[PDB]
């Protein structure tokens, strides 16, 4: 387990004019994204760069960032440090070539495999039950956030699973009812309920994703039906593959209790495999 965490994290300390700004890539929760380079040779990278923010954000962040750099797992993306600046604060990550998942799915959609989609579960699995070991909580879990190392087409595919960005602990309601449903309910209920369990939940949500071939889930519905969603106790449409979707149902319980845990995920998911 380690120790002061956030203390070392001080130390990884990237300065910016060691970084090369590329093209703008896309947008998260008060942050934007850019490829980019690092310097000593140069290493091709990602850029989170956080919106200005407030005090409690930016320490939020770097609590992310923190968690990020401790984490060791060949299905996670390793981050390679932050650069600290007030009004700039920047998480500097590995450049996974393939991009993101749900882009890839969406153009990608009429050649995709049953294999090929269990793999990618199997290997979110894998990176989920490795947090859920140390008792870490990611809590923006998507397949947006999921990263294709090896595109396995033409040797299957190779994910790797991106940072948390803000925290859930300190997003405003308005931004955990945005991420229906891939948010936990208790989360939208009250942010202070993220656990570990809030993952089961995002997890059952990107099975989702997989299925569907990077659609959207509740696309085009305005917060106040996103918000319904969860107080009629809904759930996405069942999906056609019945492995997945009985995996989705499980772990999309409205109890955080009852949600299995990965290890036990782990198992049913290699007794499948036999």
């Amino acid at each position: 387990q380690p120790v002061y965490p956030m203390s070392q994290l001080s130390f990884d300390r990237i300065l910016k004019k060691d970084l090369v700004q590329g093209e703008h890539l896309g947008r998260g929760t008060r942050t934007h994204i850019y490829s980019g380079t690092l310097m000593d040779k140069k290493i091709k990278v990602i850029l989170k760069v956080l919106d200005p923010s407030h005090r409690d954000i930016s320490l939020a962040f770097f609590e992310a960032a923190s968690m990020m750099r401790q984490v060791s797992h060949k299905h996670i993306v390793y981050l390679y440090g932050v650069c600290f600046r007030d009004v700039e604060n920047i998480m500097v990550e590995e450049f996974v070539e393939g991009g993101p998942l749900d882009l890839f799915m969406h153009r990608k959609s009429d050649v995709l495999t049953t294999p090929w989609k269990f793999k990618v579960a199997k290997q979110l699995a894998s990176a989920l039950s490795y947090l859920e070991d140390k008792d870490l909580v990611h809590g923006n879990v998507c397949t947006k956030n999921l990263l294709l190392a090896r595109e396995g087409i033409d040797c299957g595919p190779f994910i790797k699973l991106s940072d948390p960005g803000i925290p859930i602990t300190v997003l405003s309601r308005q931004e955990c009812i945005e991420r229906i449903p891939w948010i936990a309910p208790e989360c939208v209920e009250d942010s202070k309920n993220l656990s570990v369990a809030a993952d089961k939940w995002s997890f059952g949500t990107t099975l989702w994703e997989i299925c569907y071939n990077g659609e959207i889930p509740l696309k085009d519905k305005t917060l106040i039906e996103k918000e319904r969603f969860y107080e009629s106790r809904c759930r996405p449409v069942t999906p056609s593959c019945k492995e997945l979707a009985d995996l989705m149902t499980r772990c999309m319980n409205y109890d955080p209790n009852q949600r299995p845990f990965f290890r036990a995920i782990m198992r049913d998911i290699n007794k499948l495999e036999e």
